[PDB]
Formats: C-alpha cells, sequence, structure tokens
C-alpha cells in the first residue's frame, strides 16, 4: 500500500516491508535519514530562540510607553502574543519531537503541537481582516464620524481569538482530531483520513470555508479599495498631506503583512488540500513536512515588518534598550 | 514629455518632434512599423471570420431542439449573443480601423469599439457569478426544493445584461469615457488621462470595484464549495453516481469557464490598472494593446469550452450540422 493507517496517525510510508511504527511508540527515523530528523530540531530551535525576544519585546515596548494606542499597535500587540502562545505551547513541545524522531509525550501532545500552530494561525489571518476593515474605515472613509475608539480595537482583538478558536479547539474535542503530518513531528488538522467519528470531513471544509476563503473575502474586498482614496476618493475627501504619509506608511505595512501571509501560509494550504481531495495517492514524507515546517514562521515575521516598517514603534523600540532615548 | 495628450485622445509616443497626430484625424504609423497594423488587421479578420458562426451556430442549435432548456443552455446561449454584439458592433468598426492606422469614422465610432467590448466582457463575467451561484445552488444544496424552474434562468440572464450596462454605458453619457488605448485601434475606458468633466477617476474604481472584485468575491466564495460535496457533502446528502458525472461534468466546465476567464481577462487588467495608478510614466503602444487584442478573444473561446466539455450539446450540434442524425 502507499501508507500505514493506525488507530490514531497516518504516514506516507509502505508496511509492505513491515517496517511502519506507530508515531506514538517508536522512532520513525525509517522515513527520511537521521541526519535530517536532526535538521528540524536545529531549524525549530532556531525560530525558538528568536521568537521569544522579538515578540516577548514587542509584547512589552507597547506595554511600557503610552503613546503607543492606536488600532495597529493593538494588533501587532496582540501577534505578540499569539506568537509567544506558538513558541512555549507549540515550538518547545514540537522541537523537543525532532530529536526523538517521534512523538513521546503521548498523542497527548500532538494536541498543543497542532493546537498552537492553528491558533496562532488563526490569531494571524482573523487579525488581517480587522486590519483591512480599519485600513477601509480610514483609507476611503464611509459615514459619520464613529471614529475608532481604542473601544473598537478591542472589540477585534477580543474578535480575533474568538473566530481563532472556532478553528483550532472544535478538533480537540471530537470534531476533527490533530494527527501526525509529514515527518511525524508537526500536527495538523486530519487531512488524512477518512474517519467516522468526528466528521472528518465536515469540520475540514467547514475549517477552509470560514478560516480561509470567507477571512480572505474581506481582505481582498478592502484590498483595492486601498487604492481608490490613495488618488481621487482622497483630493475630493480633502486630506492633508501631512497625513497621507503615516496613514499611507500604514496603508503599505498592512498590504505587506497581507503578502506577507500568502507567501508563508498558501504553501502548507496547496499540500493540505492536494492530500484531502486526492486521499489514496502515494506521496512521501516531505510532503507535507516542508510547507507545515516552512509556514510555521508565521510567530516571527510580523514583529519584524513592524519594526522594519514602522518608525514610530522603531524609534520607541530602540529607545527602550538604548535606555533613555537612542 | 511622455506622450501628447489632446481634447480626446492619449497616445505613448513623445511630441517632442513634432510628429503625433490625433486618432480621429490622420493615421498613427508613427507608433510601430506599418507592417504591424496591417497584422491586427489579420488577426481581427480572423475573429471576425471565426466567431461569427461558431456563435451564430450555438445562437442556432439551442433556438431549434426543445431538450436543451437549463440554466447552462441558457447562459451559453446568452453569450452567444453578447459575443455577436462584440463582431458586428465591435469587431468590424475595429478591423476596419487597423487597415487604416487610425479611427476614420470619427470618435462616433471609438464608442461601438469599446463599448461593444466592455459590454461583451461584462456579460460574461457575471454570466459567471448566475452560473457558480447556480453550481453552489446544486453541488451543495441549501434547503426546501424551489429548484430553479426555467423562470430563475430568465432572473439571472435579464442580470447580466443590466449589471453589464452598468459599467459598459455610463462612460458612453458622460461617467468616463472611451479613449483610444495603445495603437489607437482599440478603445477603452480612460485609463489614461485625469480629465475631471466626467469624474473619470471616480467611474473607474467604480467600474473596478462592482464590475471586478465583486463580481469575483462571488465566483470565488462558490468556487470551493464546489468542492464540499464533490466529497463529504454528497455522501451523507446522498447522490445517485449517475447523476454525480453530468451534475460534475457541469461542475467541471464552469469551473473551466472561470480559468478561461482569468487567462484572457487578467492580463488586459494588468496593465489597465498599472497604467491609472502610475499616470505620467513613459510606455509605449504595445504595453496596452497586446492585452487589449488578445483579451479581445472573449468573444470566441466560450461556445468552444462548450462543444468540447458538453457532450448534450455536442451530440445535438453535430446532429443539426450532418442533417438528420450523426
Ligand atoms: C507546524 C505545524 C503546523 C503549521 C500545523 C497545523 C496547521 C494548521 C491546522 C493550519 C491551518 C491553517 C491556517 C492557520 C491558515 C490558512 C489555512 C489553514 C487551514 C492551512
Ligand atoms: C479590444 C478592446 C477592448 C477589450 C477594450 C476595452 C475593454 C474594457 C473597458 C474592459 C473592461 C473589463 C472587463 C470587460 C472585464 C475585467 C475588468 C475590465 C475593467 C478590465
Ligand atoms: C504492519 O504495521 C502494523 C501497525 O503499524 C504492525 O503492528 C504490524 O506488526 C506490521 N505488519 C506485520 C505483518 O507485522
Ligand atoms: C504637437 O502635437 C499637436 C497636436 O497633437 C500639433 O497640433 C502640433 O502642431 C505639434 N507641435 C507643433 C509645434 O506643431
Amino acid at each position: 500500500m502507499c501508507g500505514t493507517e493506525g488507530p490514531n496517525f497516518y504516514v506516507p510510508f509502505s508496511n509492505k516491508t513491515g517496517v511502519v511504527r506507530s508515531p506514538f511508540e517508536a522512532p520513525q527515523y525509517y522515513l527520511a535519514e537521521p541526519w535530517q530528523f536532526s535538521m528540524l530540531a536545529a531549524y525549530m530551535f532556531l525560530l525558538i530562540m528568536l521568537g521569544f525576544p522579538i515578540n516577548f519585546l514587542t509584547l512589552y515596548v507597547t506595554v511600557q510607553h503610552k503613546k503607543l494606542r492606536t488600532p495597529l499597535n493593538y494588533i501587532l500587540l496582540n501577534l505578540a502574543v499569539a506568537d509567544l502562545f506558538m513558541v512555549f505551547g507549540g515550538f518547545t513541545t514540537t522541537l523537543y519531537t525532532s530529536l526523538h524522531g517521534y512523538f513521546v509525550f503521548g498523542p497527548t501532545g500532538c494536541n498543543l503541537e497542532g493546537f498552537f500552530a492553528t491558533l496562532g494561525g488563526e490569531i494571524a489571518l482573523w487579525s488581517l481582516v480587522v486590519l483591512a476593515i480599519e485600513r477601509y474605515v480610514v483609507v476611503c472613509k464611509p459615514m459619520s464620524n464613529f471614529r475608532f475608539g481604542e473601544n473598537h480595537a478591542i472589540m477585534g482583538v477580543a474578535f480575533t481569538w474568538v473566530m481563532a478558536l472556532a478553528c483550532a479547539a472544535p478538533p480537540l474535542v471530537g470534531w476533527s482530531r490533530y494527527i501526525p503530518e509529514g515527518m511525524q513531528c508537526s500536527c495538523g488538522i486530519d487531512y488524512y483520513t477518512p474517519h467516522e467519528e468526528t466528521n472528518n470531513e465536515s469540520f475540514v471544509i467547514y475549517m477552509f470555508v470560514v478560516h480561509f476563503i470567507i477571512p480572505l473575502i474581506v481582505i481582498f474586498f478592502c484590498y483595492g479599495q486601498l487604492v481608490f482614496t490613495v488618488k481621487e476618493a482622497a483630493a475630493q475627501q480633502q486630506e492633508s498631506a501631512t497625513t497621507q504619509k503615516a496613514e499611507k506608511e500604514v496603508t503599505r505595512m498592512v498590504i505587506i503583512m497581507v503578502i506577507a501571509f500568502l507567501i508563508c501560509w498558501l504553501p502548507y494550504a496547496g499540500v493540505a488540500f492536494y492530500i484531502f481531495t486526492h486521499q489514496g495517492s502515494c506521496f512521501g514524507p516531505i510532503f507535507m513536512t516542508i510547507p507545515a515546517f516552512f509556514a510555521k514562521t508565521s510567530a516571527v515575521y510580523n514583529p519584524v515588518i513592524y519594526i522594519m516598517m514602522n518608525k514610530q514603534f522603531r524609534n520607541c523600540m530602540v529607545t527602550t534598550l538604548c535606555c533613555g532615548k537612542n
């Protein structure tokens, strides 16, 4: 056969030699070379010793300063959290795995891995809708001045977690389930088995349609719009040129956080999807492992685009470290 | 300078030599080589001697036959019309142009060219929404059985023309305007000049947002969905396998008419857009001419995808010509 199905796992390696061991009992060294299983550990070790400070620091250059309290400093201080939940919640429990070539903590771990990745990913796709909608109600402003108050900011921030849990938690109680992917060292929604005691095929397309399509239809719609105004719906709507440089410094950043999201995450999907529909067609333990581990940088790059494309945040962040000021 | 603006035209060639003539008074042979202006004529002559029968024939294999009366035979018998409006309404008035190297009929023609192209394109982008929504209410069917009758079919067919005229007619009365593109032998909405006596900048993004973005957001949303069911939302919703081959023979075609639309039309946009925002940056008479003439095949290929991907239609179409039956 192609893979070797079990009670709670699936793998791209034929038990036609009877070698296959379940990814919860013994090493999966029979999938790739033992020099690679360490490579993951090293990569996963780098993102742990890189995501911890550049997200704890952004989760701190805000809590201290005062003038840093607008809709943007909120969403990027919210990623400052969702991401650290990725590191100690997921990455600690994922690096540790590769060093062993297979999960050890019992499936009672492939829940923190697969949960704290799906979670950090969803709080990052939805936090982008609340950011587009924000760029939309600021770039080509609609009606009366119910101007965003620190208030509606929380409303959208408490919004991402909620929505982001509608995708991640369901499979944690029994609406799908987290199972080992590619090399059995990265767990994600069971796009693998057809199982029926969790309606696997339902939750899966549920997840995809409200936490991929929709999430986007709101971003794309508010995308172009972030261009009508950076032109004529602005000449008539009179906008001082001392604001079409900051308010655009942000229309640019938001615009690069969206692309940045489609570069990193789309790939994992390219495979997660091909998997689902073409179930039963031989593939290896690298067909879903790169996209996974690659896309897994979803908890590192945002605080960066943010120090490299947002001066205000950057002049303060350099004021914190250097003590006093610059 | 870059181009040589006039009262009702715009061109990518510097009057820094004083050569430039208006695309409504004398030949524009000074933009490309006179061997090319004929090339357009020949290309435009081929699509005229190719789109006339394969659209008059589909606009006839339906009007006669009886068993050809369902939502799909309607939308593809509607393109059978919008397209012939492209040929004699637009192409006759556009081939004739290139043989002369510049418009002759007076701008009182760059209205039929630029109108009967925008029109044929809008009756084809919207007829795809009415086709996705249809695949959507048939692939992952919603509730109670109000199963469409020939009725709602017209509702959506009378729908495309209406919506498609919201894009094309406006510029014809004074909300934008049709002006010569690239080689002054293909007219399209004025993505060129900033003008103000037609609010050029408003209509343009209007046209883009409701006749590009939206039109798609309905197609894309109904796209994936055309996959939930071609899987599990169909096992529980019990669908005989003698229908999951015709009803899918159509989920495939519709799916190839959407890709086919993004291959052909997207390019013209890629430039029409870069033009608008980057107004004033030198470019030539080929930067907007290929996409235009290329994408201009939007009145030829659908009746084809239709004879090559829909057997019923094809077995009858071959029955008409061969007289009697096969
Ligand atoms: C490193 C391990 C990972 C990334 C494991 C699992 C990931 C998911 C279940 C991801 C889900 C998705 C997200 C967060 C965003 C785009 C759509 C998606 C379904 C692939
Ligand atoms: C050959 C000449 C042509 C195609 C001239 C003009 C075309 C337009 C004004 C096209 C408009 C568009 C359509 C039909 C569909 C996609 C979006 C669009 C605005 C480019
Ligand atoms: C095949 O794999 C299974 C489950 O992973 C294992 O228990 C079994 O012993 C292998 N086949 C045989 C014939 O031993
Ligand atoms: C430049 O172009 C214009 C109009 O297209 C033409 O009328 C004019 O005569 C040319 N320049 C000169 C100096 O003649």
